[PDB]
């Protein structure tokens, strides 16, 4: 069902999680990113807020921020041989979350179906759920279904990436939610029980 009141409730929660950048930027698109984050189960959002995880929206490069200067010139895991570095990567998630405004869609310098959901899933995985993507249960599921969203040499190799991408499929919209259920039924059930 359409749940605009739930989206509003999660947006209110996100008002204490999202950090907007200093420069000038597409304010409507930044708002759209927060709206897409509001699709995440509010339980997870409040757990992130409890741990003081900030979702930083950026108007420049990731490596333009002081706290990510250590990534200048660094080649992401699995991107070796491409000539690309973290300077060009629009999203990072884990112990922090940082997201370049405008780069949400797949192919905008990254492979995720949605940037902000993929990166925020990393933080939920790592901060809230103590690296559940490395848990024995998820490793068994990943062994069977980890290639079934495609990108078999990336998602199919790194369980934390398969977790983050599956989470993004689960929460982006009903189409991606349905595609996940069909391609990765055990992963879908796992995320269902996790939110239950
Ligand atoms: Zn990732």
């Amino acid at each position: 069902h359409m749940d605009s009141t739930t989206i509003q409730q999660n947006k209110d929660t996100l008002s204490q999680i999202v950090v907007f950048p200093t420069g000038n930027y597409d304010k409507n698109e930044a708002n759209a990113m927060v709206n897409r984050l509001a699709n995440i189960d509010g339980k997870y959002l409040n757990a992130l807020k409890q741990n003081n995880l900030k979702i930083k929206l950026l108007s420049g490069k990731l490596t333009d921020e002081k706290e990510y200067a250590y990534l200048k010139g660094v080649v992401p895991e699995g991107w070796e041989g491409t000539g690309k570095t973290w300077d060009d990567v629009p999203g990072l998630g884990g112990s922090t979350v940082a997201l370049r405004i405008g780069f949400s869609n797949k192919g905008k310098g990254h492979d995720a179906i949605n940037l902000e959901l993929h990166e925020t899933a990393h933080a939920i995985d790592h901060i809230v759920l103590n690296d559940i993507s490395k848990s024995a249960q998820f490793k068994q599921i990943f062994a069977k279904e980890g290639r079934s969203l495609g990108n078999v040499n990336y998602l199919g190799v790194y369980p934390k990436e398969f977790f983050a991408e599956s989470f993004a499929y689960y929460y982006l919209n009903q189409d991606t939610n349905s595609k996940l259920k069909s391609a990765c039924p055990q992963t879908y059930s796992f995320l269902q029980n996790l939110a239950k």
